[PDB]
């Protein structure tokens, strides 16, 4: 049976987000960043409402919630992103919202081919790992919580036992299919190494991403609301390495 804090988080996952494209018109490189910034701005809101429901996260300092936030939604969005396209198109499409998928073709016909093969990485690789649902909602969590400041976090006792609560609780998600210390050790150290390694990745789409803010009104990209919040309060930040990446390993 799964343990109930893993049944809780399926619990409290998102609804359907779409994205409100107008697919009757040819993609331009504007209509179609602007629409994944839209898609982006709601993905934004549903994270700040999954939290508030996430156990463990009310009970940190509202300033660490917030940085935390602040640090962790790029890779909580391409993360999200990969488990879509795994889960509805087979990892063979890139699955952004009901009405934003990309097929290789469209990709190829867009601006930003080489951005959407990098992103298509991780779907791929949930495709090779056969990632479990109680795999993935544990290792969102850990995602949320895998940067802190260089100082460290104010309620940072609370955000260590919390952070360890969700590791012990992805073991657990490890445990339901692969029976075995030996697969099970070795399945940790792949799942643990797959967020260690989003850390590369989620750097190279903070880089687009602050070019394309910077670029916006050149390139007719509009950014929206808490999107251009939480850009603005910690990108460049992030991008200069002055934050801590927790890794698991060396
Ligand atoms: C939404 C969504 N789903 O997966 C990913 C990745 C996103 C996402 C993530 C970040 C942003 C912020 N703007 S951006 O960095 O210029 C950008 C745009 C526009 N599209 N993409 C894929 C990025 Cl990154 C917009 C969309």
């Amino acid at each position: 049976l799964i343990p109930p804090l893993i049944n809780l988080l399926m619990s409290i996952e998102p609804d359907v987000i779409y994205a409100g494209h107008d697919n009757t018109k040819p993609d331009t490189s504007s209509s179609l960043l602007t629409s994944l910034n839209q898609l982006g701005e709601r993905q934004l809101l549903s994270v700040v409402k999954w939290s508030k429901s996430l156990p463990g996260f009310r009970n940190l300092h509202i300033d660490d919630q917030i940085t935390l936030i602040q640090y962790s939604w790029m890779s909580l969005m391409v993360f999200g992103l990969g488990w879509r396209s795994y889960k509805h198109v087979s990892g063979q499409m890139l699955y952004f919202a009901p009405d934003l998928i990309l097929n290789e073709q469209r990709m190829k016909e867009s601006s930003f081919y080489s951005l959407c093969l990098t992103m298509w990485q991780i779907p791929q690789e949930f495709v090779k790992l056969q990632v479990s649902q109680e795999e993935f909602l544990c290792m969102k969590v850990l995602l949320l919580l895998n940067t802190i400041p260089l100082e460290g976090l104010r309620s940072q006792t609370q955000f260590e036992e919390m952070r360890s609560s969700y590791i012990r609780e992805l073991i657990k998600a490890i445990g339901l299919r692969q029976k075995g210390v030996v697969s099970s050790s070795q399945r940790f150290y792949q799942l643990t190494k797959l967020l260690d390694n989003l850390h590369d990745l989620v750097k190279q789409l903070h880089l687009y991403c602050l070019n394309t803010f910077i670029q916006s009104r050149a390139l007719s990209v509009e950014f929206p609301e808490m999107m251009s919040e939480v850009i603005a309060a910690q990108l460049p930040k992030i991008l200069a390495g002055m934050v801590k990446p927790l890794l698991f390993h060396k």
